[PDB]
């Protein structure tokens, strides 16, 4: 169900999952939005 990275979304409709780092004291929500307007897939985004 959940998605990695860098996913096809063109000929896959699929939820992207959002990978959220923990540890330290800085954190950094890592998303990833289904691009296609370079070739159709799901990259990182979030920041």
């Amino acid at each position: 169900t959940c998605i990695g990275h860098y996913q096809k979304c063109v000929n896959a409709d699929k939820p992207c999952c959002s990978k959220t780092v923990r540890y330290g004291d800085s954190k950094n929500v890592r998303k990833f939005i289904c691009d296609r307007d370079g070739e159709g897939v799901c990259v990182p985004f979030d920041g």
